[PDB]
């Protein structure tokens, strides 16, 4: 029961322009190097893949990323098949979801199906953010501390999150990794916002290094590792029975 699928096999060199929008600059770790990215120069559809490129163009770091203009309800599972072409030190690829039309971050939550950093190069991270976890200023969220530590992100894997009123279930390659559960506190506490807003799909390969003179989580950029790409074979949203 498929609510949405993109196989990136349209007769087009860019992703569906009604569904996918190019990521824009913001002064944060994942967004700082969308600055000066000229249209689709780091984003194409080729050979059935969405290809998101991270590179240094003439001394400027440039990220590759899109986000979905549509969001999805509860009672659904998001599956994204992707690999990195290459491990890149300073590389910061991600597959994740933001609420559409929620209050200021992180009051509507955030779901990360996949982030990779050089600091733990044989795992990925699956993470949840809420106002109840992060408060005003926090940015760590709650992450799967028992994440697979013997994992090769440069092979194809299916990253998934099943979102219901009761819980988020995380999977890698169809295998459950962890659960973030509704505690059913007063709504006032903002502990489980995940069914009050549609959630979109964000696919990016970003570059880390320092943000305002402070080392980001993905850490130092090694220019000799660039360029790198994330290849997304498909995204689908399944409606649960
Ligand atoms: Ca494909």
């Amino acid at each position: 029961n498929i609510l949405f699928v993109d196989d990136f096999d349209a007769k087009c060199i860019v992703p569906d322009t009604a569904i996918w929008k190019l990521c824009t600059y913001a002064n944060n770790a994942w967004s700082q190097y969308f600055r000066g990215v000229d249209g689709y120069e780091n984003v194409k559809v080729e050979e059935g893949y969405l290809k998101l490129r991270a590179c240094k163009d003439n001394g400027t770091y440039k990220n590759g990323g899109v986000f979905s203009k549509i969001g999805f309800p509860c009672g659904t599972r998001l599956e994204v098949k992707a690999r990195l072409t290459k491990l890149v030190r300073g590389g910061f690829p991600a597959i994740w979801q933001m609420p559409i039309g929620a209050p200021e971050w992180p009051r509507g939550g955030q779901i990360d199906l996949m982030e990779w950093v050089q600091g733990s190069p044989k795992q990925i991270f699956q993470t949840v953010h809420t106002f109840y976890i992060n408060g005003e200023n926090g940015s760590a969220g709650v992450t799967n501390k028992e994440a697979d530590k013997n994992f090769d992100v440069t092979k194809d894997h299916v990253y998934a999150v099943q979102r219901t009123e009761k819980e988020l279930i995380f999977y890698v390659d169809g295998k459950e990794t962890w659960k973030y559960e509704n505690q059913h506190l007063d709504k006032e506490k903002l502990q489980y916002p995940f069914c009050e807003y549609p959630f979109n799909i964000i696919l990016n390969f970003s570059l880390g290094g320092e943000l305002n003179g402070m080392m980001t989580w993905p850490g130092e950029i090694h220019d000799e590792d660039l360029p790198g790409e994330m290849w997304v074979d498909w995204v689908r949203v399944v409606l649960l029975d």
